């Protein structure tokens, strides 16, 4: 019976996989837009807000805050860095 | 504005990702009940070096590296050992 | 008959300057597109063809290449600056 | 090309400006033989401050400061009075 349950997991898992690459997408065009608009890469502001906001709807759905915190860290993380990449080697280039 | 529509891109995406979390642990809890009645332990270190595994490679087609796949996933794992050794202990 | 002269070149370097301030808002634009190009201010290629290309030319117009030089050195050290000063600015507010 | 689109308008413009300086290099001469038979002195530095105070008053308008102006200018006027003490010479 555990086998027809993994089965779903791996299919879940991946979907989130998906979501996970086209976050990282989302986040190289914020970087694209953040040089026109000569705006830094990292934004406490708007990082809070939608920290505040994932675990409000996460509570719905029964998903604690220090959960929801743990994971977006590491969410928030990657696409920071991500941008800081294309920041790092557009300085490159352009100095 | 430009960074605004994508923005409302990112939150939209951050709730579709919400929803699989939590249907996730559902799908958790089950095998906490299957592992009950079955009487098997909790912790599989076997399957989860396979669907680790598994996804690293799934993840490099996405241009998704192996350390964020690892760290994200060994946290939801994390998350799911917990769910369901609450579940045996509340039998 | 210096009057009517005198009136003549006035009028001239005003089209002149309006020619120098079209130029550089042409170095404006240039600069914005090697930004998103990810390219640096100076070309010292692009000068050194430019610059062949008006003694060339300069020389119909009986105007010698010493001249010719002398004067686009300003213009195009101008351009290059007025780009370094976008630069620099977008430097600050990206980072 | 971006880059490609705006630097043929910039040799275009650089082409424009090369008529003007020859064609201000022939008012000049004119005006160098005004001065001849006027018998008049090649240079008038009382003209010339007045001529780069107003091109520096109409520049401010262009967004184009009173440096550049001053120095681009005064090479201007430079060679229009080397150009008038070679007639001068020449007769
Ligand atoms: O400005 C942004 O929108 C992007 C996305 C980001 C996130 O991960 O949600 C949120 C805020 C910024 O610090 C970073 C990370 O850039
Ligand atoms: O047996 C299982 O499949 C479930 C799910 C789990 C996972 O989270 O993927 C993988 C293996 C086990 O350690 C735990 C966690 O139970
Ligand atoms: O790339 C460019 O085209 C612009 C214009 C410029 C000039 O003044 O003509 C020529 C070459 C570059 O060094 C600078 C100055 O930027
Ligand atoms: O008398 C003149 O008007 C001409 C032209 C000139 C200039 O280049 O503008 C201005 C004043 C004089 O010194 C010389 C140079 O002769």
């Amino acid at each position: 019976p555990l086998l027809a349950l993994r089965e779903k997991i791996s299919a879940l898992d991946e979907k989130l996989l998906a979501l996970l690459a086209e976050r990282r997408e989302l986040a190289v065009e914020v970087g694209k837009a953040k040089l026109l608009s000569h705006r830094p890469v990292r934004d406490i502001d708007r990082e809070r807000d939608l920290l505040e906001r994932l675990i409000t709807l996460g509570k719905a759905h029964h998903l604690d805050a220090h959960y929801i915190t743990r994971l977006f860290q590491l969410i928030i993380e990657d696409s920071v860095l991500t941008q800081q990449a294309l920041l790092q080697q557009h300085l490159n280039k352009i100095n």
